[PDB]
């Protein structure tokens, strides 16, 4: 699918849904997660608890509450197991899959989120983007980078 690399705060993103790297119990942690748990609302975490435990490498969908998007997509990268890079290729693929199921047109991932959590940073984005390019072009993927330096780190990795 199309991939754009900007910088900003993924909770100000206005498209269709956002993709939160998550632990497969869907208990929302600190960092960007908690920011989502905050700006989005309690309505999210309850939904994550309704769904309950899911497999690593799977993904689940919840509404976004008070976020400027429709859904939040929870891609499970660890929990019952440590985060492999196979686990990331799977979590990402499950993530993109669920977009297509809902017939979405704009989603956003957070560049190094829980996608690191003890993993080689450059190695992930490598295998993440790899899956994204396989997604249908009805989908426009945005990489919300924390640092504007980081945004160049997702432009040159595709500039080769």
């Amino acid at each position: 699918a199309r991939i754009r690399d900007v910088q900003g705060d993924i909770t100000e993103f206005q498209g269709d849904a956002i993709v939160n790297a998550a632990n497969n119990y869907l208990k929302l942690g600190a960092g960007v997660a908690g920011a989502i748990l905050r700006k989005g609302g309690p309505s999210i975490q309850e939904e994550c608890d309704r769904i309950g435990k899911i497999r690593v490498g799977e993904a689940a969908v919840t509404g976004a509450g008070n976020l400027p998007v429709r859904y939040v997509i929870h891609a499970a990268v660890l929990g019952d197991e440590p985060a492999s890079l196979e686990t990331v290729r799977k979590a990402t693929k499950s993530a993109l899959e669920k977009a297509v199921e809902l017939g979405l047109k704009t989603v956003a991932f957070t560049v190094p989120g829980a996608w690191v959590g003890g993993l080689p940073a450059e190695a992930v984005r490598r295998v993440m983007v790899e899956e994204i390019k396989k997604a249908p072009d009805t989908l426009e993927v945005t990489g919300v980078h924390g640092t504007e330096k980081s945004a160049e780190a997702c432009r040159r990795a595709r500039l080769e």
